């Protein structure tokens, strides 16, 4: 089996990414945040707290045949920007893009936290790290991708995300007209859950290739590009009037400034991020300091690849026994 679906920016920053999820039946069409960092599908439903709910589109188990109470099970999830959420679970149907999971844990949200109420474009997260990261207790539940991995044409899912634009999420095959020149694979460490990898350096627009070993996460659920403070500060001391504010929490720069590409290497292959895709534009309504999208993992504890980095190739996550990722330029 395949699926398909398009992944549409939540708004005019790439912010977000959200992939319409059939759950149930009769279908109800949730819009998810399809997240390579996490392993909990979780949904806004009819149990949230009604005062956390504005304007997302909710799961109603009850109005669904297929829905089952996962007696005595419960969730509950941190994510790295400090945002939260928890509840009970069902097992129910889910379909991506044609491709259907029969008997899918889906993590119903009685809490969530501020972020999430409001933010109305995303109704959910569908998680897509390992399922060694899932947080349901007292029985670990398996993600999506896991779930339909023995039935798909081949043991892999790829990310396309567009640049102020819609793109795709295909399951279980990789599109070959989808991207230019070769897909370059990479190892992968599984040991944090994650689709965790090293880089293997970085140029700073036009200028020299500097050979040196990244650690990090591919990460479709994390806006930005954290990399190492030495990386970091290089990037940002070639746009005039950049710095660190402490203030607003990272690097700014004029919001008149036209900044350099960023080139990350995947093995001896090279991945250039335009610099059009870093600006992330004013830090408040008719600012004239714009946000970075390249910002300090210091303190994060990991390097994460965020949308910034991925929108910028075909990206393979190549569920094999042994898994690797795959980067193509397109
Ligand atoms: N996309 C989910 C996510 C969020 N925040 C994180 C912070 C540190 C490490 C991994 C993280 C993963
Ligand atoms: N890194 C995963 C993640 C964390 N927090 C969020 C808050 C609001 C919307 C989407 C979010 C996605």
């Amino acid at each position: 089996s395949t699926g398909s679906a398009t992944t549409t920016p939540i708004d005019s920053l790439d912010d977000a990414y959200i992939t319409p999820v059939q759950i149930g039946t009769p279908a109800q069409t949730l819009n998810l945040d399809f997240d390579t960092g996490s392993s909990d599908l979780w949904v806004f439903s009819s149990e949230t707290t009604a005062s956390e709910v504005d304007g997302q589109t909710i799961y109603t188990p009850s109005k669904s045949t297929t829905a089952k109470l996962l007696s005595g099970a419960t969730w509950s999830i941190s994510y790295g920007d400090g945002s939260s959420s928890s509840g009970d679970v069902y097992t129910d149907t889910v379909s991506v893009g044609g491709l259907t999971v029969t008997g899918q844990a889906v993590e119903s949200a009685k809490k969530v936290s501020s972020s999430f109420t409001e933010d109305s474009t995303i109704d959910g997260l569908l998680g897509l790290a390992f399922s060694t990261l899932n947080t349901v207790s007292p029985t670990q539940q398996k993600t999506f991708f896991d779930n339909a991995k023995a039935s798909l044409d081949s043991p892999v899912f790829t990310a396309d995300l567009g640049y102020h634009a819609p793109g795709t999420y295909n399951f279980g095959f990789i599109d070959t007209t989808a991207y230019t020149g070769s897909i370059t694979y990479t190892a992968v460490s599984t040991k944090q859950g994650f689709w965790e990898w090293t880089s293997t350096g970085y140029a700073v627009g036009s200028g020299t290739f500097k050979s040196t070993s990244i650690d990090g996460i591919a990460d479709t659920g994390t806006t930005l590009l954290y990399l190492p403070a030495t990386v970091v500060s290089a990037y940002w001391a070639q746009v005039s009037g950049a710095k660190s504010s402490s203030s607003v929490g990272g690097y700014v720069f004029p919001c008149s400034a036209t900044l350099p590409s960023f080139t990350f290497g995947v093995g001896s292959a090279r991945i250039v991020i335009p610099g059009d895709y870093i600006d992330f534009g004013p830090i408040s309504t008719g600012s004239s300091s714009c946000f970075g999208g390249i910002q300090s993992s210091a303190g994060i504890g990991i390097n994460i690849f965020g949308d910034v980095a991925l929108k910028a190739a075909f990206v393979v996550f190549n569920g094999a026994t042994t898994p690797t990722l795959g980067f193509a330029s397109k």
